[PDB]
């Protein structure tokens, strides 16, 4: 018996605009704390709630251990304890790694097991509200020692329960990642009053993991090196405009290699992205759909 | 004496107050008093909120309860959030005026503190080191403490809310509480309150503010007399009451705290009681703002 607090961080794993990832040692088992700017104090609160309340556990959600915050003197420390890693987020795996077409599969399935998961009302006793992410990219999805993989970073998720009819969007400044933002975030035309709203921007950014992915998966003894979606068009760290002329204006969307076309599971994962990436969002392929399809080709 | 590992350095000795998120204790603190408000886990989203207020606002003011610290933990099935605010020893203005009768300058120096401090969270200052305007919405009372200058702040931020101009997502939070029952201003009542506008809330603040100074004035001793603590609407509504037992009272029966008509041979009883009744007019748009009611009150 220990608290939080005293958790020993030992090295920084992970370090962005709005926090930092920390190994940190807990009674002499390794764990991930994430330490948020006082910036981004919201979303620390929603992961907090989402997990201590709604009771989110799944193989394919990052398992949560503890939340623990303390504030003086306008000094706020906010820290997210978690299952740790060591392979790290599905990003760092891709840059070198190259796959068969088991472990691909194994990976894109958990990945969208994980988000049926989230968007998917459970009732009864285990149950939960429908879950939206908004912010879905393959740095926050961790890879596992057993090849599985696992979604983090909860912290914009807006929730919907099916009883009261009730949309639940908190409120936080933040927004999501503007490479993996989709047509209708972009041009400001998403129904924000709308739970299905939220659901289809995860699959839009779903289907640009799912590309990242199927680049680095070994056909005809080849692979394309890893490279973020819209790498040819777009800066780094780009900007609203940078993204919202390529994707709305002029309509781009990744390349598929030629190549993948003589395979039989790259093809099947082509589809499956054109039906991530339809300009109209009510178009777009659900979860659970994209889970069956997956499911049916190993 | 107990500690808790929500925070190891401070030393619980008493319970001192209980509230509607639960208990307040005196501690100690480095050699000083402190109070510690202990919330419940159901409750998390008032604490958030309340600390938020302190801690990006950094709202201040010698009317506002002084915020210390603000600290919680949490695994499955355990969580424990506290509240750690400066320790008024006077207590709640509510036990206050049940031992003691008021002077004409106490009475105005704590009407006007309590005006003061709602002027603070009310007044939406604008540009770049400004604030936002913020309700209370649960003002009595019990909510606000007697410090040993003779002034009183204002407690409790736990169901407040705030808006600024500048970003356009007006959010009421997503926390399943509303007002005390006995302070609730018509519009509350009989759902006619325009949710939508802001200012709907600082008028249902002001409503509230109006029974409290009822409150007070009962206990300035005027010419030798002074009447005895009531909360407002005692002799109508029973201890506790519910929505509709105070729907009832000051919708369909439209009833307002009595105002004795031997208050208007006094020049202090008589300035508070055209205040009292500007903060009871059933048109919320009507009703006096917490800075005019201010100025008014420095005029005296
Ligand atoms: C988003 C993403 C993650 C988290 C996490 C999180 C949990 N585990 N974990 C592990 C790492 C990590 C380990 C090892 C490496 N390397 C080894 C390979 N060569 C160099 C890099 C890199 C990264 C980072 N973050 C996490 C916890 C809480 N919120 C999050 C929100
Ligand atoms: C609402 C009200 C208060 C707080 C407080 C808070 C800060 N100081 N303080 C002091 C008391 C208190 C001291 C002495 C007495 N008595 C001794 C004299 N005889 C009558 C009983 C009674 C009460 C209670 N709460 C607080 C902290 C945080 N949120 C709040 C929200």
């Amino acid at each position: 018996r220990t608290v939080a607090r005293d958790i020993t961080l030992l090295e920084c794993v992970g370090k962005g605009r709005y926090g930092e990832v920390w190994r940190g040692s807990w009674q002499g088992e390794n764990v991930a704390v994430k330490i948020f700017s006082s910036r981004d104090e919201k979303s620390w609160f929603r992961e907090t709630e989402l997990y201590n309340t709604v009771m989110l556990r799944h193989e394919n959600i990052l398992g949560f251990i503890a939340s623990d915050m303390t504030s003086r003197h306008s000094s706020t420390q906010l820290w997210l304890i978690t299952h740790y890693h060591e392979m790290g987020s599905l990003y760092d795996y891709l840059q070198l790694t190259t796959l068969d077409t088991v472990s691909c599969l194994r990976i894109v399935l958990s990945i969208a097991s994980g988000l049926a998961h989230l968007h998917i009302e459970i009732f009864g006793t285990q149950g939960k509200p429908a879950i939206a992410h908004r912010d879905l990219k393959s740095k926050n999805i961790l890879v596992k020692k057993n090849g599985q993989c696992c979604i983090a970073d909860l912290g914009l998720a807006v929730m919907h329960s099916q009883s009261t009819n009730q949309l639940d969007v908190g409120n936080n400044p933040r927004v999501g990642t503007k490479r993996y933002m989709a047509p209708e975030v972009l041009d400001e035309t998403i129904q924000v009053d709308c739970f299905d709203s939220y659901k289809r921007v995860d699959i839009w950014a779903f289907g640009l993991v799912l590309w990242e992915v199927a680049r680095r998966m070994v056909s005809n003894g080849i692979v394309e090196d890893y490279k973020p979606p819209f790498y040819d068009v777009v800066p780094n760290d780009p900007s609203f405009e940078d993204m919202r002329k390529v994707v709305c204006v002029d309509q781009q969307r990744p390349n598929i290699p030629n190549r993948w076309f003589s395979d039989p599971t790259l093809t099947s994962l082509a589809k499956l992205m054109k039906e991530c990436w339809y300009q109209n969002p009510s178009a777009r392929l659900t979860a659970l759909r994209i889970k069956k399809t997956l499911t049916k080709i190993d």
